[PDB]
RNA sequence: GCGUUGGAUUGUUCACCCACUAAUAGGGAACGUGAGCUGGGUUUAGACCGUCGUGAGACAGGUUAGUUUUACCCUACUGAU
């Protein structure tokens, strides 16, 4: 089965079942490389705007903007419910 | 022209207080004066705490411990032939 969601032809063997057991193991798991890689984003550009202004705190917070940049270069529907109804609802004779 | 202080806390400059006093004026002289002193502070190397850092370490912050050499020259000055 071969699949178009991201201009991409996916192509796995078998059914529907397994490609889509499969699509949502390899997008659980992109999605905790993209959390993973936006948490250390946020704990370093965190860093850097914690440094005010010194020689030494903004020297040291650009080296770690040099690891950052470094880092970058390296890489439905729904129904409305029902109201409450009685169990008889309808007869047919 | 002459005089403008004694003390407490602080390394103090400044400071504010107690007390006397006629008065408790302000300043300069390489921010007088370290081959005149002292070396409490700052500001090497030891060490502690907080904060920041992944770390080595940083501190706009605190605390302690830390060697300060020579005049017999010319001159100036004071005295002496």
């Amino acid at each position: 089965m071969i699949d178009m969601r991201a201009q991409k032809l996916t192509a796995y063997g078998g059914n529907y079942d397994s490609y889509h057991k499969t699509r949502s193991e390899l997008e659980t798991n992109q999605m905790k490389q993209y959390n993973k890689q936006q948490e250390e984003i946020q704990h370093i550009k965190k860093f850097i705007a914690s440094a005010g202004t010194y020689a030494n705190l903004v020297k040291q917070a650009k080296s770690r903007q040099k690891i950052l940049d470094k880092m970058e270069a390296d890489g439905s529907f729904r129904f409305p419910q029902v109201e409450r109804l009685p169990p008889p609802v309808l007869a047919f004779d």
